[PDB]
């Protein structure tokens, strides 16, 4: 209107885990003036992991240049990592959003479009090892920051990431503001959302089950890898 | 199936604070065996106070007898708090329900529908004091529990309630692994979750910022108390 909105953009894409992004999206849409797109190649509903039923808002063809690109994970990533129209999207938008972002898995979808190289960056801790073939030094820390690339680990990153973005944007009176609003104040009942404080146990569980999608998710990223080197 | 599938549902309403429920429908969602659904007058598309579209899975008349129920809040409380077809659904299901839950604003719908009645409870801090005439016993904490009642304050809460909910259903292990595996790992990058953390002068816009809908939210609360006295 008569104020400037910020562009906000969620890749919103089937099998997505709903979390990484319904997280950031009500916390950034609650600023001044800024409009929220879900962005998938087609307005209309996307079906999440969980069997969660969102609806994406634009196509990529009318998404308008973003301010802020966001990349949710999900088991939908493996499929994203090698859609030639959600990579050529996602480069376009990112050549020049001010800030480039992803949550969970969401982070080697931005390594499968080429954007990690040489950057510092995270991604959801049972599949670490597929940043380093994309090009990016993984860094295992909740949110990695490398100039205005910021990549989230856990499911919830893209809450705390949006607090930082809402006081850069505006100022951290407003990002305090809308904390306050929310009344935003975790406090889990456990201590076992890292593998380096979870019983050992559990992080052999949660490994044992991961395995046959780090198995698949491996090959698609070296396919994906391999198609960035020939360049 | 061949194991007891639990069933766990979510009021879905026109202008929801849609992270109040999509929190902590990932973590529920998770476990095993479960069937999570969004409840309205309808099944279709509602639209949460951000813009963004959910869809409800059931009418209140198709739903299954819940062993969980979770109310969310938002602005979109004020209306419900006096819709009689939706409170007389809450009260049918609360009859029986194993565990009885609210997030945010929420527990006011639960007030209006007679079930805080001397019970332990909280709601979002701006509307603290409208605890008392729904007889509850106001507590400031992030998740307040009395018996198999439990409200939960902020806008995450029911994230964090929902792995005390996965540790009972099941047990720990599964609760400290859902945890692992969505990797849920909160560190605000501010303070200023609570009235009692954040700066005054944000205190005090916040405060300034609800006063309207206090005033509109009291007014509203003290009908749905008078239909309760009436009794």
């Amino acid at each position: 209107g008569s104020h400037m909105a910020v562009q906000i953009g969620f890749l919103l894409f089937p099998e997505v885990q709903q979390l990484d992004l319904t997280g950031p999206h009500d916390v950034l849409a609650s600023l001044p003036d800024v409009q929220v797109h879900l962005i998938w190649k087609e307005p209309g509903p996307v079906v999440a992991s969980s069997g969660l039923v969102l609806q994406a808002t634009t196509s990529f063809a009318d998404c308008p240049p973003l301010d802020v690109i966001c990349i949710p994970g999900g088991t939908g990533v493996g499929a994203l990592m090698e859609d030639p129209q959600a990579l050529a999207f996602i480069r376009q938008q990112a050549a020049r959003a001010r800030y480039v972002t992803s949550v969970c898995s969401g982070s080697l979808v931005l390594g499968a479009a080429g954007l990690l190289q040489g950057k510092r960056a995270t991604t959801h801790w049972a599949y670490h090892e597929l940043l380093a073939p994309l090009g990016a030094i993984p860094v295992h820390e909740r949110v990695v920051r490398d100039g205005n690339l910021l990549t989230g680990g856990g499911i919830t990153a893209g809450i705390d990431f949006a607090l930082t973005l809402a006081a850069e944007l505006f100022d951290a009176a407003t990002a305090q503001r809308v904390q306050l609003q929310l009344e935003y104040a975790p406090a889990p009942p456990f201590n076992a959302g890292s593998p380096d404080t979870a019983p050992a146990s559990v992080v052999q569980q949660a490994r044992q089950r991961a395995a046959d999608s780090l198995h698949k998710r491996r090959e698609i990223t070296l396919r994906a890898a391999a198609r960035l080197a020939a360049g």
